This record gives C-alpha cells, sequence and structure tokens, in this order.
C-alpha cells in the first residue's frame, strides 16, 4: 500500500546520506558526476536526491525542483506528513527536500543529510505524493 511504498521511497533517500553534493549530478539509479563544479564529483543536487528516493515506487518525476512543484498534488504545512516534499524559491524553483516526519528532512547540503526543516524561502505548500 502507500504506507508501505513510502516507506521504501524515505529508506532509498536516506541510504544516500553521506553522497556528496554535485552540480547537476544524480537521478533515477544514483548519484553521478554533475556538471560546472560537479563534473569530477560522483553525487547529487536536490533534484537529483528526490528523483532517485521516489523511483523506488517507480516514478520518474520532472528534473527540475520547479516542475516537480507544479505537477504535485498540494498540501497544506500543518497536514506534513513523512514522504511529502518541501519546496524552496518562488513556485519552488530553487531546490526540493524529503519531509521526513518529526520536524526533519532530508536534503543535500554539501553532503546528502538529515536537517531540521530549513524556513528560509520555503515555498508555501508540500507536494504529497502519494
Amino acid at each position: 500500500d502507500y504506507q508501505q511504498i513510502t516507506d521504501v521511497v524515505i529508506a532509498r533517500g536516506l541510504s544516500q546520506r553521506g553522497v556528496p553534493f554535485s552540480w547537476a549530478g544524480g537521478g533515477i539509479s544514483g548519484p553521478t558526476r554533475g556538471t560546472g563544479t560537479g563534473i569530477n564529483t560522483v553525487g547529487f543536487d536536490a533534484s537529483g536526491l528526490i528523483q532517485y528516493a521516489y523511483a523506488g515506487a517507480g516514478l520518474k518525476l520532472p528534473r527540475s525542483s520547479g516542475q516537480m512543484y507544479k505537477v504535485g498534488q498540494k498540501v497544506l504545512p500543518q497536514q506534513a506528513r513523512k514522504g511529502d516534499l518541501i519546496f524552496y524559491g518562488p513556485e519552488g524553483t530553487q531546490s526540493v527536500a524529503l519531509y521526513l516526519g518529526k520536524g526533519q528532512m532530508l536534503e543535500v547540503g554539501d553532503v546528502v543529510q538529515v536537517s531540521p526543516v530549513r524556513t528560509n524561502g520555503m515555498t508555501p505548500y508540500l507536494v504529497r505524493v502519494l
């Protein structure tokens, strides 16, 4: 069911903790070399990590956080549930992160990491994928 598939997606994302940030790096099958500053770093950008996680549900999310945000069903902050996507920037064009429950999210800083939910520039809706 949806809860078990969400658990698979979360476990997939979490398994990548410690993988480096790489500009334009990664995707549905795992981290890859990026472009620009990421050209010699096998890793993930924010979109890449989220694509990777959700490939556990057989889905191919859009590559850009902005298009992920546009296409996805919106839920309100007070309804946040593990597996929901948190966005940053206007219309979510800056970045995306995976809500884990309990006020934590999975994101890519300088490496893939769990963090408290960042508030600065948070987009007003979350997306519920499943």
